[PDB]
DNA sequence: TAGGATTGCGCAATAT
DNA sequence: AATATTGCGCAATCCT
């Protein structure tokens, strides 16, 4: 019976389950599309970091010769 | 009017749409979250590579350095 | 004006 | 008893 008190304090309460469940998974979703960006941008830096170290090498041991 | 057999035709239509959007955005999540490993296992390759480098460039210059 | 894609919400069965 | 999760569906809105 959707016209006791019962019925509708509990769909009240679930709307507000539903709606709190379905945006803790949107946030899961939208935290790992950020750690895509944030981990492309740090490897990147990183690469960069590589290719610098290795100029850096090439250089000291150019005074060798 | 929802009895419309028209409306009726329309919402079986919407709800084959909204599956397929669903479904679609769900496999979007599971690229992602593969992306993540695989950025992951990336960033410790590249993690390596810079200590090891940062090592040996250490150790370069310090033999330059006690001539 | 038509029609699929996207998304938020409600309901209720089901799970914890 | 109560909250959390989710399949199905309604509908508003976005996008072609």
């Amino acid at each position: 019976d959707k016209h006791s008190d019962e019925y509708k304090i509990r769909r009240e309460r679930n709307n507000i389950a539903a709606r709190k469940s379905r945006d803790k998974a949107k946030m899961r979703n939208l935290e790992t599309q950020h750690k895509v960006l944030e981990l492309t941008a740090e490897n990147e830096r990183l690469q960069k970091k590589v290719e610098q170290l290795s100029r850096e090498l090439s250089t000291l041991r150019n005074l060798f010769k």
